[PDB]
C-alpha cells in the first residue's frame, strides 16, 4: 500500500464524498480494490493514515456520504474514509 495507489483507488469516490449522492460503480470498484490491497494490519495503518491524508484535502467533504459508502458499496471496510480517525486504533 502507498498513498498514491489509495488515491488511485479513491479518486472516483471524490465526487460522491465532496457532494453525496451514491458512490457509483468506478468508486465501488476503486474501494474494493483498496480494501483488497489492505490484507495486513501494517497494509491497513498505513492505507488509514493515507485516506485520513486525502480526507482532509477537502472542506466541503461530506461525513456522512464516507460513512454510508461501506453500506452502499456493500463491503465491510477496513479502512474507514475519515479526517479525524486514530490510525493506531485500525
Ligand atoms: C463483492 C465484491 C466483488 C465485486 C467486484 C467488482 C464490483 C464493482 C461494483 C460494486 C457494487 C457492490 C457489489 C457487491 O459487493 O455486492
Amino acid at each position: 500500500v502507498t498513498c498514491g495507489q489509495v488515491d488511485a483507488n479513491l479518486a472516483p469516490c471524490v465526487p460522491f464524498l465532496t457532494q453525496g449522492g451514491e458512490p457509483g460503480a468506478a468508486c465501488c470498484s476503486g474501494v474494493k480494490t483498496l480494501n483488497g490491497n489492505a490484507q495486513s494490519p501494517d497494509d491497513r495503518k498505513t492505507a488509514c493514515n493515507c485516506i485520513k491524508a486525502a480526507a482532509n484535502r477537502y472542506p466541503n467533504l461530506k461525513d456522512d456520504a464516507a460513512q454510508s459508502l461501506p453500506s452502499k458499496c456493500g463491503i465491510s471496510l477496513n479502512v474507514p474514509i475519515s479526517r479525524t480517525i486514530n490510525c493506531d486504533t485500525i
